[PDB]
């Protein structure tokens, strides 16, 4: 039952301690009927000065700040995520890979800037309104928590989201789609490259999701990018991951010498199975990412939507 | 859901803090032994909330625990489970500075800076004594020492186990330590703390028998010899009497000796049927001869 908070770097130990602490505190606060405006301006701040005490894995001195915890608790709920699940994914064992996921591949933690935190604040009220109006059905990032860590006097901002990719299905290819950009030879020659727009058009990959799936997808994406434009946001990308059912079927047995393509929409919410009549058996993960940035954002909406339309069947 | 609702805000912080520290402690393993740094150690946390969780807590406060490994171990050596300790302090606000937990199981006393200094001066020898007598002792059982800062003003507290039964109403009180007696002022309260002389005037005796009295005396002698060997004085013996029959105006004169650890039933050959609670108190204010006179006083009462 004993959480040690052991991690490779002290900041991660503090991250685990902080999420554990704040979720436990959150469990003694009742759940409100609605959020009040003050809930959107609030924060929790704790400052720890231990001494000759509990130093095995944590620092003796550190600080942890959580932003709008009532709000992200509500978001967590509206996205179908249990607080106990959230805390466990972050604390049963250290996250891994600044860019991290929890041990269980369920959630992503990104280090971010002061400015990103500011923008998140400027948009949070309208974003929560959007999430609730669409019952959480959106390809936008699902923000579950925003925290600030101070260790060795250095502040570090982090934003927690749900992973776009399946937490079980191996992802075989990745694209970042938003002028004309392509993957550097440097990126092109690494373990799993983020292949930009130009490489996707060069390769001629299309995604065969089947009529009904494609339509629900495009309706959802149109609602979302129009929201982003109405918030005067741009430079956002659509993230795309390909899982090859048959290759996975092989490797889970090739390591064995030493359902297939089945997934849970309650967990892998951006996942989509390939059309029954498709060249190969694939699973796709597609969602919008990178929306805290702030040439025209209206034209951004229109161009982005036309491109993403022309990448599906 | 622990709301930490309390009578005065300092009590809310006490509840939050003991809750916090006991939960943190449950993620700290139990060491093979205590090390010297454990006797110099401390936990310190500082809270600045804002537009958040202000219903029952303050937005800004600070909480310090002294020697958490030691007091946790003491707790164990006194037969006290950490989760129980935490519940008694947090399931419901303490009551009536002098406090007990809602369930009347532990006493929370405000104490001075100097008292904290003294507790530190003695803690290692005291813990060693606790372990040497397997916790069977009449000395105060220190379960936790904490510093609270709320509105920038610090408040020190020591938690100990209660002398009296947490269920049985106690009917008369004597504080035995020269010549001290109860003032007309003190004499005119609901339960007076009647000092040494008035108990001898009243002519109440306590009939515990022989075997009971004998083992009791062995324990009292051990304790005061320890306190002398540490050059401590001005300590008092607290004694409370429960007269079952007055209570009659589920169980009568019934208690759990694992819980009311200082209780004793009266001898069959006794004036009335009584239950007695006896333990040493106020041992933080720093001749030896006090040991001998004190123990002699307590000798002639069985
Ligand atoms: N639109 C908006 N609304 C808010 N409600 C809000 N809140 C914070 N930001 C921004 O990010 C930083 C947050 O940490 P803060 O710097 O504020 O944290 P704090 O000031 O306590 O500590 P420091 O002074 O030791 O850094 C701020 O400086 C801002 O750049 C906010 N932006
Ligand atoms: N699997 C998965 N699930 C998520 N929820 C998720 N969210 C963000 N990524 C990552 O965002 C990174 C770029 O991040 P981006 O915002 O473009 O910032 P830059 O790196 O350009 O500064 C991409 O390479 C993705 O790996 C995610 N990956």
């Amino acid at each position: 039952k004993v959480k040690l908070f052991r991690a490779s770097e002290p900041i991660l130990s503090v991250l685990m301690w902080g999420v554990n602490h704040t979720i436990n505190e959150l469990s003694n606060v009742p759940v409100p009927v609605m959020l009040m405006p003050d809930d959107f301006k609030a924060y929790s701040k704790i400052k720890v000065d231990n001494h000759l005490f509990n130093k095995e894995n944590l620092p003796s001195r550190f600080k942890f700040k959580e932003y709008c915890p009532m709000v992200f608790r509500n978001l967590r709920e509206r996205f179908g995520i249990d607080d106990q699940d959230y805390q466990n994914s972050v604390t049963r064992s250290a996250p891994i890979n600044r860019f991290l996921t929890t041990y269980d591949r369920r959630f992503v933690i990104k280090t971010v800037s002061s400015e990103d935190v500011a923008e998140m604040h400027n948009i949070l009220k309208k974003y929560h309104q959007f999430i609730v109006e669409c019952h959480g059905n959106t390809l936008l990032p699902q923000f579950l928590g925003m925290y600030r860590l101070t260790v060795d006097g250095v502040e570090t901002y982090m934003v927690v989201t749900r992973n776009v990719f399946s937490h079980r299905l191996t992802v075989h290819r990745k694209y970042d789609l938003k002028v004309a950009r392509e993957a550097s030879d440097k990126e092109k020659a690494k373990d799993l490259p983020t292949f930009k727009d130009n490489d996707f058009l060069n390769e001629g990959q299309k995604l065969h999701v089947g009529e009904e799936s494609k339509k629900n997808f495009l309706e959802k994406l149109k609602r979302d990018v129009e929201f982003l434009a109405q918030l005067k946001i741009m430079d956002y990308s659509l993230l795309v991951g390909i899982h090859d059912v048959d290759r996975a079927e092989q490797e889970e047995m090739e390591v064995e010498e030493r359902g297939p393509g089945e997934f849970d929409p309650s967990v892998d919410v951006y996942a989509m199975k390939s059309h029954e009549s498709s060249p190969k058996k694939e699973v796709y993960f597609m969602a919008i990412i990178d929306i805290l940035t702030p040439v025209n954002p209206e034209q951004y909406s229109k161009r982005f939507n036309e491109f993403m339309s022309n990448i599906l069947t």
